């Protein structure tokens, strides 16, 4: 099954005006040993394959890096994962919009930061997604903002 994972600021802004090592531990635990699907802009932003994971990059043009697996469509990305329990889509905004209708699980980090960004998470509605887990953490000496881990399953 497909799951989206992302860190959302106010107004669902994504993509780094914060410094959250605790969110990176949450991201690493939830994606480790699972294939990750990302768009090309996300891929160039990270700049390196996420270790311990099959990296699948969506792009309409031929691949330019043999360290990862390149695909040209959503169906081809899903097929490139094979038979795995859970597929993790990690961004960006354009890729999230295509995978939201097919996802059954949302891993969200709600960051209490006002950021004027030009990329947003899709507008998921409460009647389609039911919160099954929530965990707030205050801002501390290592995390620049307060944040809230949430897991939503399709109701
Ligand atoms: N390093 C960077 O380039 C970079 C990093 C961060 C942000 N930005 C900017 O910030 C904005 C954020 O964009 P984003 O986060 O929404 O990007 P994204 O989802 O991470 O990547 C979108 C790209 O993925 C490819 N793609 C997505 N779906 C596809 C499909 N079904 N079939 C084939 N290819 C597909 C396309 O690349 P192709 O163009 O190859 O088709 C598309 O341009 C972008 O407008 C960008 O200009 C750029
Ligand atoms: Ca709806």
């Amino acid at each position: 099954m497909i799951s989206l994972i992302a860190a959302l600021a106010v107004d669902r802004v994504i993509g780094m005006p914060w410094n959250l090592p605790a969110d990176l531990a949450w991201f690493k635990r939830n994606t480790l040993n699972k294939p990750v699907i990302m768009g090309r802009h996300t891929w160039e932003s990270i700049g390196r394959p996420l270790p311990g994971r099959k990296n699948i990059i969506l792009s309409s043009q031929p691949g330019t890096d043999d360290r990862v697996t390149w695909v040209k469509s959503v169906d081809e990305a899903i097929a490139a994962c094979g038979d795995v329990p859970e597929i993790m889509v990690i961004g960006g905004g354009r890729v999230f919009e295509q995978f939201l209708p097919k996802a059954q699980k949302l891993y969200l980090t709600h960051i209490d930061a006002e950021v004027e960004g030009d990329t947003h998470f899709p507008d998921y509605e409460p009647d389609d997604w039911e919160s099954v887990f929530s965990e707030f953490h205050d801002a501390d000496a290592q995390n620049s903002h307060s944040y809230c881990f949430e897991i939503l399953e399709r109701r």
